């Protein structure tokens, strides 16, 4: 995964 935005994961667990 090469996703910055990845830190949005948080928000959804």
């Amino acid at each position: 995964e090469l996703l910055e935005l990845d830190k949005w994961a948080s928000l959804w667990n």
